[PDB]
């Protein structure tokens, strides 16, 4: 019964079975008691705050092929850009101005900055005194070491999926074997280290979710970024179904209540497919936001997915916006990096 399920998830069994039962029941009631839990345990664990990591998605050139992105390889039908490395930085300045306490560094796989514009980079964002998050995708233990040494304090690498059959067929040129590998390098290095997955992929089963969900807690991450697929129109799942909000947001609160100290944010994703998508996820688990800092010309052309949030506005629009909506929400802005704040217990 959904009660017992909610009785065993409040009393830490989590258990294969636990999981799958509560991403299989549809139950209204339910669903709203698993999302008043996860928003407590978030209050309790992680508070108030909501840690704003401004993202500067400084080029979309990708050498990658990945069957669900709109920057695979394959796209021609994508005005391709790359920003200097003199904008790139002062860009996050901008952002630090607006009160930024972490920049975030989001590319497609872009040879062209690896390892050493993006060491220089790093370095000169590092002198603004707050940190530095990258997400570059997969690349060379010696990058990653590199970027350490250079003062990036944290890695994002969604898993994507933790069912390696499909990790290789959505991600021809690699595998999940890779990106685990990856991930623990990243790991070992020291950065905080972000994972996560996307939800309703063609072909991806609850039993899967329920996979994604022990692989995180396996694992222990620092950050988890969930959201759900949305198909692009110039890639070969053009025609697929996006993925199920709802579904999507018992997998946050899920998180949430297997990894209660981490970092969870409400991802542009959830706030694009479904209008205050991500001010619903922040009130079941979530507790990072992440605005929009490329500024035009080049927001408009980083097209992961379709009908992205923020293209229309103003290059200094998002960072307001998310401090209006923090407060709007009961919520108090990050007083610090926001790095994770370990609870060690039983
Ligand atoms: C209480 C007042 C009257 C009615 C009018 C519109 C209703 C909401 C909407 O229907 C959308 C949504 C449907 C979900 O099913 C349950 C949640 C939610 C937010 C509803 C809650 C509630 O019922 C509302 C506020
Ligand atoms: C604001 C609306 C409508 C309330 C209403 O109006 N009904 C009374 C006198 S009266 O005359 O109105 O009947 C209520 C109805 C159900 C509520 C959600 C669920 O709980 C699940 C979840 C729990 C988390 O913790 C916080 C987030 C979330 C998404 C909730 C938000 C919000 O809270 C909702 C949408
Ligand atoms: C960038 C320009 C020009 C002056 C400037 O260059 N100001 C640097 C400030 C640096 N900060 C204090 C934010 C660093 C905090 C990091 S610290 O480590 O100290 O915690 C200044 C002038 C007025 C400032 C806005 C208003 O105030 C209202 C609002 C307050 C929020 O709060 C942050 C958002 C917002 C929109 C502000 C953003 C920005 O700021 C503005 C535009
Ligand atoms: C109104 C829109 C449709 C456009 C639909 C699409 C997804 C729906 C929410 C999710 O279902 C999660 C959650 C379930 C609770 O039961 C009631 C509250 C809440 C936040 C739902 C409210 C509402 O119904 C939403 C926003
Ligand atoms: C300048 C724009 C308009 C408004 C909209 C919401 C306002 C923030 C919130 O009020 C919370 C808090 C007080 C301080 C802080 C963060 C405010 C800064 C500024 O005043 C904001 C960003
Ligand atoms: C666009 S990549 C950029 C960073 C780096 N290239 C990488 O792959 O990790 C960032 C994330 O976007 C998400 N993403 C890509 N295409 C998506 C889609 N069609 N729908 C939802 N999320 C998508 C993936 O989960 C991916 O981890
Ligand atoms: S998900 Fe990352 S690696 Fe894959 S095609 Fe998109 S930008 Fe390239
Ligand atoms: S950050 Fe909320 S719409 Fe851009
Ligand atoms: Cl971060
Ligand atoms: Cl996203
Ligand atoms: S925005
Ligand atoms: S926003």
């Amino acid at each position: 019964t959904g009660r017992e399920i909610l009785e065993k998830l409040e009393r830490r069994e989590f258990t294969r079975e636990v999981l799958k039962e509560a991403l299989s029941i549809n139950d209204r009631g339910f669903n709203e008691a698993l999302f008043k839990l996860a928003d407590e345990i978030r209050r309790k664990y992680v508070g108030d705050e909501v840690h704003i990591r401004a993202i500067i998605e400084f080029s979309n050139v990708c050498r990658k092929n990945c069957l669900y992105c709109g920057l695979r390889r394959d796209n021609k039908n994508l005005k391709r850009y790359r920003m200097t490395p003199e904008e790139i930085v002062e860009r996050a300045r901008l952002a630090v101005q607006f009160g930024a306490k972490t920049i975030v560094l989001q590319s497609g796989e872009d040879p062209y900055x690896m390892p050493d514009v993006i060491s220089d980079i790093v370095k000169e964002i590092k002198k603004m005194g707050v940190a530095v998050t990258l997400s570059l995708g997969e690349w060379p233990r010696e990058y990653y070491e590199k970027w350490k040494e250079a003062g990036a304090d944290r890695y994002l690498l969604r898993h994507e999926t933790a069912n390696p059959v499909l990790h290789r067929k959505l991600r021809p040129d690699t595998s999940f074997e890779n990106r685990l590998n990856c991930l623990l390098t990243l790991k070992e290095l020291g950065y905080e280290t972000g994972a996560g997955s996307m939800v309703g992929l063609p072909g991806q089963t609850i039993d899967d979710l329920v996979d994604d969900l022990l692989f995180l807690k396996e694992h222990d991450f620092d950050m988890v970024g969930i959201g759900p697929f949305i198909p692009h129109p110039d890639t070969p799942l053009a025609n697929e179904k996006k993925g199920d909000f709802t579904l999507t947001l018992k997998m946050v609160a899920l998180t949430r209540i297997l990894l209660p100290d981490s970092n969870i944010p409400a991802t542009t994703a959830m706030g694009t497919i479904v209008p205050g998508g991500r001010e619903i996820t922040l009130r079941c688990g979530a507790n990072v936001i992440m605005p929009n800092w490329t500024p035009s010309p080049y927001r408009q052309l980083y097209q992961l997915y379709p009908g992205k949030i923020c293209v229309f506005e103003k290059d200094t629009a998002c960072i307001p916006c998310v401090m209006k909506m923090i407060e709007l929400l009961g919520r108090k802005p990050g007083r610090d990096w926001g790095g994770r704040k370990r609870v060690f217990e039983t």
